[PDB]
């Protein structure tokens, strides 16, 4: 592992509120994380529990359950995994049983429930009034906001090994841009799911070994006209948005997640070394590696700092110029692992077990 850095807090970091959610993800694989819209926080657990909460104080609004009734005293877990997405009147969640749920925001009644073509370990993405689902067996599927029917399906690649690492779609200017577990990046037109391009980003996994630390968020991000994407080997690549042509590849190390903002890329490698890069070239500016082998979440930007959680239950704030620590708190002794979320002035994060938390300072 690697010991915890010493604590020169520049602000005093507190926990605004916290409310638990079942018990919730544990040590199972899932990508469940909170969502916010309209001073409502929505959140879930593996079993099938879904709590809507007031964003200011954390008090519960509705708590529904999606678990199935199976056998005398057991309820059977819904196996929710595709972290919570919310848009329009609906709350969207996907499961490892190939189900996508659409729950009404007003009261969390089920509006529709569709069987999709494979597991939905990723965030549904809404755009166009179509709900986008990237399945574990290499499909891209598009569902109606309104009734949940499958407008279309695209077969992305000759199906491969299924890997840890979220793979949501992103959208830009009418296209879906999607990554995957097979070295491939694709752009699909959203009307009728027609192919625009497909770039091979690295070798199709050619029986090369899979390390236990590999966990690559393969979700592309489009800034200006550049597509940024990690291939499953943990290499960062930049592509021209129009044609999918490779601009460059960082065979740097092995990157689990990254984020973009302004003129910086901020990433976390599979060793838990944190790094900052230039946007045009992906040139490295600083590394912070005092967190080696604690087990970090994805990072977010909040109030101008990088925030990342670890399995030992700590938050860490990092200066965005180098690179040094700024604050650190113990928060929940079941660890962190799923991503912290930043929108509208709030910092939300969900722990394995101990579940939801708002965060600031005073």
């Amino acid at each position: 592992s690697s010991p915890l850095p010493t604590v020169e807090n520049q602000f005093t970091p507190t926990t605004a509120w916290s409310t638990s959610v079942g018990s919730g993800i544990g040590n199972f694989y899932s990508n469940l994380h909170p969502a916010l819209a309209d001073n409502v926080v929505y959140a879930a657990d593996r079993a099938g529990l879904v709590k809507a909460l007031n964003a200011d104080d954390g008090k519960e609004i509705w708590s529904v359950s999606l678990a199935e009734k199976d056998g005398w005293f057991s309820k059977e877990p819904a196996l929710l995994s595709g972290g919570v997405t919310v848009s329009g009147g609906h709350v969207y969640i996907g499961s490892e049983k190939a189900q996508v749920y659409a729950l009404n925001t007003s009261d969390g009644t089920v509006a529709w429930q569709t069987k999709v073509a494979g597991e939905a370990l990723s965030r549904p993405v809404v755009s166009d009034g179509l709900v986008l689902i990237h399945t574990s067996n290499g499909q891209l599927q598009a569902l109606n906001e309104a009734d949940g029917a499958v407008k279309w399906t695209v077969n992305l690649d000759m199906p491969s090994l299924s890997l840890r690492g979220e793979s949501a779609p992103t959208t830009a200017f009418g296209a879906a841009v999607v990554g995957g577990d097979n070295g491939r990046v694709s752009a699909v037109l959203m009307e009728q799911g027609q192919m625009i391009w497909q770039q091979r980003i690295s070798q199709a996994t050619g029986s090369t070994e899979i390390d236990r630390l590999s966990d690559v968020d393969t979700t592309p991000v489009v800034v200006n006209g550049v597509v940024f994407a990690l291939a499953y080997n943990g290499n960062l690549t930049a592509l021209d948005l129009r044609s999918g042509q490779i601009m460059w590849k960082r065979e740097l190390g092995s990157v689990n997640d990254f984020i973009v903002d302004g003129n910086r890329i901020y990433l976390v490698d599979q060793n838990d070394r944190v790094m900052a890069l230039t946007i045009d070239g992906g040139v490295t500016l600083w590394t912070q590696s005092d967190l080696l082998h604690r087990l970090l979440t994805s990072p977010v930007l909040y109030n101008g700092n990088l925030v990342v959680g670890d399995s030992e239950g700590y938050l860490h704030w990092i200066n965005v110029e180098d690179g040094r620590f700024v604050a650190q708190q113990k928060v929940d002794s079941s660890g962190f692992q799923t991503e912290p979320v930043a929108a509208d002035g709030k910092l939300l994060i969900q722990a394995k077990d101990g579940t939801v938390y708002s965060i600031t300072r005073a």
